[PDB]
């Protein structure tokens, strides 16, 4: 049997929740492999002394879903010093980090393009909704609620849904724009408070880096009775699709866990082979990095998820 390590950076953040369960399943679908996954409870150190017990395990391959992107040098020293090879995925480290060794590799995304995706969804329904310009200005206010700051998505999204917007010819007023954490209660927090400041009555549009935290801006909108007022989100969780379907969430973007999950097996699987990190797959590997497309999410095309 094949052992091959796994730690998830958290295991009760939204969107790594669905990814951790579909590797589990590649893995069980492959009779000769255990998975020793991990929770590192946000925690690098803890994710530091997990890995050193999984290569004290004998595992040919490490998948690392780090806490602290910085750390894949200290991630890679310990795996280098094994020969074991390690697939980063969802949290992206440093090029520099990636070519420093011949057994690293990673699986993600192309973090703008969700942030272009969810502002060209926002511009289609602005345009089919002219009754969400309350002040008739012909200009979107908005509130933000960002992912962890230098996460690389929330950067990305946050910058990139602007720009699409005002390049489309959107202009936008940032009312109010926060982290949450990528966090739902934290989310329903920053958003009940908004709600209950002086900008209350001029938000038009809720943009979240994700979303977890789009699901607490519903919750608060419902208590203060603005449920009129829309939410974008980015991942199409299987619970954000529900709200979509209700009209509680007017959009998301599916960040796709289940082509991440299999990439990331797929790969560690072939290097734990011996083999060419695609061997047999059709995956696209580009300079040892896998990126996975986005897709936009609304009601017109949410019967094909
Ligand atoms: C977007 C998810 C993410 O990267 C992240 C990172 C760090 C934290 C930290 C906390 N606390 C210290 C409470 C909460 C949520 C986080 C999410
Ligand atoms: O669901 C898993 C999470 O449970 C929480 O109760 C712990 O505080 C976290 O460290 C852990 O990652
Ligand atoms: O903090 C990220 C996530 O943590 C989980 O424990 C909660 O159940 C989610 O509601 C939250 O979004
Ligand atoms: O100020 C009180 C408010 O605090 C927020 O953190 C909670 O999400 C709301 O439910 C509550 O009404
Ligand atoms: O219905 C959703 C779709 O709407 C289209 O207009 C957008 O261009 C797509 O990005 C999105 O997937
Ligand atoms: O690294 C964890 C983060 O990955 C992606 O950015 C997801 O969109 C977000 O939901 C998640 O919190
Ligand atoms: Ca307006």
């Amino acid at each position: 049997a094949t052992r091959i390590g796994v730690t998830i950076y958290k295991y009760d953040d939204n969107f790594m929740s669905v990814v951790r369960k579909a590797i589990e399943q590649d893995a069980k679908a492959a009779p000769d492999v255990q998975l020793l996954m991990n929770d590192s409870q946000n925690d690098q150190s803890k994710q530091n002394d997990q890995i050193d017990v999984l290569l004290a395990k004998g595992v040919k391959a490490l998948a690392i879903n780090l806490v602290d992107p910085a750390a894949a040098g200290t991630v890679i020293e310990k795996a280098r010093g094994q020969n074991v090879p390690v697939v980063f995925f969802n949290k992206e480290p440093s090029r520099k980090a990636l070519d420093s060794y011949d057994k690293a590799y990673y699986v993600g995304t192309d973090s703008k393009e969700s942030g272009i995706i969810q502002g060209d969804l926002i511009a289609k329904h602005w345009a089919a909704n002219q009754g969400w310009d309350l002040n008739k200005d012909g200009q979107i206010q908005f509130v933000l609620l960002k992912g962890e700051p230098g996460h690389p998505d929330a950067e990305a999204r946050t910058t990139y849904v602007i720009k699409e917007l005002n390049d489309k010819g959107i202009k936008t007023e940032q009312l109010q724009l926060d982290t949450a954490m990528c966090d739902t209660a934290q989310a329903k927090d920053k958003m009940d408070a908004w709600l209950s400041g002086p900008n209350a009555n001029k938000i038009e549009v809720v943009i979240a880096n994700n979303d977890a935290m789009a699901m607490g801006a519903v919750e608060a909108l419902k208590a203060h009775n603005k449920s009129s007022i829309p939410v974008f989100g980015v991942d199409a969780l299987p619970e954000a699709l529900a709200l979509v379907k209700s009209g509680a969430l007017a959009g998301t973007v599916l960040n796709d866990a289940n082509n991440q999950a299999k990439a990331t097996f797929d790969l560690a699987k072939n290097l734990a082979d011996g083999k060419g990190a695609a061997d047999g797959t059709n995956w696209k590997i580009d300079n040892k990095v896998v990126r996975v497309p986005y897709v936009g999410v609304d009601k017109d095309n949410l019967a094909e998820f």
